[PDB]
């Protein structure tokens, strides 16, 4: 219940890897959505999958900007997309 401990240290992180974002979605799509951000560094969305997104954004302000921009991509209409920072 909200402990006063130094829990987590990397956050906010600038690498968001996860899936749950398919539906003819693609690499130039996610590359332009990720492109929106000057942080546009790594974009991995392309196998038969078209549903596993690996986004490396120069910095977390821009990774956080992209993530906060599409922070609830209702694929949930079947599934709410899942993007998980490279928390380590």
């Amino acid at each position: 219940m909200a402990p006063a401990q130094p829990l987590s240290e990397n956050p906010p992180n600038h690498i968001l890897f996860l899936t749950n974002l398919p539906e003819e979605t693609n690499e130039l799509m996610l590359s332009m959505l990720f492109n929106q951000f000057p942080g546009f560094k790594e974009v991995r969305l392309v196998p038969g999958r078209h549903d596993i997104a690996f986004v490396e954004f120069d910095n977390e302000v821009q990774a956080g900007a992209a993530r906060d921009a599409l922070q609830g991509f209702k694929i949930t209409q079947n599934n709410a997309m899942k993007i998980s920072f490279a928390k380590k």
